[PDB]
């Protein structure tokens, strides 16, 4: 299953943090400007084959997805844990 949710982080403006729509499915992570996704097309997309799930420093539930130096600061929504990403990618990957 895809993890589809909004991630509050900057898009273009350094102080222009907004809710961007991220989807983790198939074996790729894709993000759009916001939850309206489809009309935005695609803003970014990485392949979860060598994208390392890096546990964040100060955060216990935040996980930085790093591939091609593209660091995706993800986090467990609230009732979630790391295993969301693990199980998802593990069940998506080849």
């Amino acid at each position: 299953v895809e993890r589809c949710g909004v991630l509050s982080k900057w898009t273009n403006y350094i102080h222009g943090w907004q809710d961007r729509w991220v989807v983790l499915k198939n074996n790729a992570l894709s993000y759009y400007k916001s939850e309206d996704e489809t009309e935005y097309g695609c803003r970014g997309s990485i392949c979860l084959s060598k994208a390392v799930i890096t546990p964040h420093d100060f955060d216990e539930c935040r996980f930085d997805i790093s591939v091609n130096d593209s660091v995706w600061y993800l986090r467990a929504q609230d009732p979630d844990h790391r295993q969301q990403w693990i199980d998802a990618i593990e069940q998506h990957k080849t």
